[PDB]
């Protein structure tokens, strides 16, 4: 089962989560991971919030405290691995030998195929080098043009925007973080970036690109120093498509994280996995699902009574003024919406229910109705409807009775 | 790898053809079956075609003899399974186990909601028994309405037409086929119907069902003496998903079968895998596949070296006077037409492309093109497209060279 030495592929948040928990789980054997960034391991979410604003990296690296004895074979890549032999091949020329293999090697951004002769600087947001990369461009009163209207746009936009630069965002649906995020929230964060001087553009597409100018699908142009392109990403999944293993933009995986080959698991944005709520398998996106994947991947290769991965997806931005934190799914049958949606001192939350059974929620500069709410949205709570309206009922009192 | 004893869940095309390929390929350990059904395992499409109309279940038996050396528990249901003990709880209170599990447990027809209280007969068309029934009520000058517009409805609408039964059908598509057949095809097949009498309705739905008549969503009635819904098919993967494996609506398997469990395989209808021409994952709900997934499979359990399954989809359809067989994807960015679409003696040739490679063919009443045209889609040609136009060139000459 958890057959030693374990090798993991990819360094970063799934991978040091996993070898973590593999070490407090009690796990002696060898653990090596190989991790193609020349980096300290490293957290994501600062790249597009105070990283991007203040430029220490020495404050997001990743903690592998928790995870003694392990050797970091930073700035090699794994070329393939042959799941027969049991062996992975190396960037380096080395080959290393495993029991188990786990295949934590995220996702990449997807290209935007109507810039790639672009002769103006397109940029994408991933690493800690992208970042740097961006940050160096954010001139004050320079232009910068965003492609895609996801949660690491917008955030590059208010980080942007409070840097003094000019934005424009163009986005193809009609509305904000289309993925997982309720319709009310969506069009309250347009509002928001609206206010702030980003200039929107819904339903349009960019057709291309001539002498630092981007062309539009509506026939008309927007002049830019610089492009961001979030579309989405794109799951790193090659070596395992290679291997033989089942992958669709994503490799398959079940709750023990098994993927189709036997001895090779995967974790984290690398993996298609089953989304309890919907009971359809989605790639998730999310640091959240990074670490609490890893750690119940890990868990139950060290323990095989412990149950598989059960955890309710969740995510949080940064937006400027904006603390969002979304749980669960973005709609069901009724929205419960608690307080007052306004631009003025924003402070709300919404509720998602199916048949009066909480499936969803979001926070809005309200930290403290989350966890509760994320605690009845995991036993599916079905609670007064007027209470969860009524302003004044503690949502805390709920959870814990 | 392949360990004995072998158990295969499902005695359907995919078991029998998966058994069959074992026993020829060398394998001489135990094999058993268990088959829910009480049948001498038989074929599904004449029941929509020669059966409905003749009713003689010995033409239509499967062909045992290749499989040498099996129990077949026919009658009998497998309740779960246990992959850590690799055992097969039986309904007859029996315990099966295995060294190797294959799943081909197939898919059974989804449910109309709306019709779920129905005081009126309401049948669906999958198994001998259901056939048997159906055909039971084909009295002539009766009404019959099909919910549904794909291959297994229209096959019952001609028949039923040709029995002299009155046919009403309901597609909620506005077209036919709309699931992996070009449009060019769904709009003649239309046509082809509308002139034998069937009266299609598009762009509507079953609302409900009130003494003898079918409400639908445009305010309207249909009054029918049956129903017979046929909208689809879902996995039969429960005990698949009880015992941990990755599924959605189906199994997910690899190019040599395998689920995410250790030591269990899938084959059939029961799996999502891999189109080699999307290059997405998909169900596929072909004979071609039942048979030619179980063949590769039980090939490469037997042979390591043999290469996982490849083989490219395609189906075949008997609508009255029209025999249609389609292949590959249903379309690209451009289609040749070769031949004339007409009523009158219907006879063409639909070929479709992606940047000047094939990617898929339809042929009506052509059986002679298909199988040249199935070689080069195989290999992905790029034919002069002039010829694959020019009722001269001769298909057959272009695959062989
Ligand atoms: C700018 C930004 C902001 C974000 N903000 C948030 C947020 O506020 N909240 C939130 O919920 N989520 C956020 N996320 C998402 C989050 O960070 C991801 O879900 C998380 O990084 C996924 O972790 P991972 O370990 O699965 O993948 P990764 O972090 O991508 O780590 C995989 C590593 O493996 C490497 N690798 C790939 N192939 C190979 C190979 N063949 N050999 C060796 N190494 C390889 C990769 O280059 C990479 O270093 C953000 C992400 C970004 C980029
Ligand atoms: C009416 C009809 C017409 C068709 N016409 C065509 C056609 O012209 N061309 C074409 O390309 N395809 C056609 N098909 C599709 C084709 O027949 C299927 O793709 C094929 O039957 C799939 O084979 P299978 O072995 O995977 O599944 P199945 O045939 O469904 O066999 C699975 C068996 O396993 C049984 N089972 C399920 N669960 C259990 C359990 N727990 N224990 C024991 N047994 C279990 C099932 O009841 C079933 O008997 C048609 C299908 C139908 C129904």
């Amino acid at each position: 089962a958890l057959k030693a030495p374990v090798v993991v592929l990819g360094a970063g948040l799934a991978s040091v989560s996993f070898v973590a928990e593999l070490r407090q789980a009690g796990y002696q054997g060898l653990i090596t991971v190989v991790g193609d960034e020349a980096e300290r391991p490293y957290d994501r979410p600062p790249l597009s919030k105070d990283f991007m604003a203040h430029g220490d990296a020495e404050k997001i690296r990743l903690d592998c405290k928790r995870a003694p004895e392990v050797e970091w074979l930073l700035g090699v890549t794994a070329q393939s691995f042959d799941p027969q032999a049991h062996t992975v091949a190396l960037s380096d020329g080395r080959t290393l030998p495993y029991g188990t293999l786990v295949l934590a090697t995220g996702a990449a951004p997807r290209a935007l195929p109507t810039l790639q002769g672009a002769t103006m600087p397109v940029h994408t947001l991933r690493t800690l080098e992208d970042a740097r990369r961006i940050q160096a461009g954010l001139r004050p009163q320079s232009r910068l043009l965003i492609v895609g209207g996801g949660v690491i746009g917008l955030e590059l936009a208010a980080t942007a925007r409070t840097a003094g630069v000019h934005v424009s965002l163009v986005q193809t649906k009609p509305r904000l973080m289309s993925r997982a995020a309720p319709a009310t929230l969506a069009d309250f964060v347009a509002r928001y970036h609206a206010a702030q001087g980003v200039d929107l553009r819904f339903e349009r597409s960019v057709t291309g690109s001539v002498d630092g100018v981007v062309l539009l699908d509506d026939g008309t142009r927007i002049a830019a120093d610089m492009v961001v392109v979030g579309i989405g990403v794109l799951a790193n999944d090659a070596l395992a498509r290679a291997a033989g293993l089942a992958c669709d933009d994503g490799i398959f995986v079940d709750a023990y994280g098994r993927t189709t080959c036997p001895d090779v698991y995967a974790l984290g944005d690398v993996t298609r996995q089953r989304n309890p709520l919907s009971g359809r398998f989605e790639r998730i996106e999310t640091w959240s699902n990074a670490q609490n994947q890893g750690i119940a991947v890990a868990r139950h290769l060290v323990d095989p009574t412990a149950p598989g991965y059960a955890e309710l997806p969740w995510y949080w931005s940064d937006q400027g003024a904006l603390r969002i934190q979304v749980a669960g799914l973005a709609s069901g049958d009724e929205e419960i919406v608690r307080g007052e949606v306004s631009l003025d001192a924003p402070k709300f939350t919404l509720i998602e229910l199916q048949k009066g059974r909480i499936v969803g929620a979001t926070c809005v500069n309200n930290a403290r109705d989350f966890a509760p709410l994320r605690r009845l949205l995991a036993v599916g709570a079905k609670p007064d409807r007027a209470a969860l309206a009524d302003p004044a009922t503690d949502l805390r009192k709920l959870a814990a009775a």
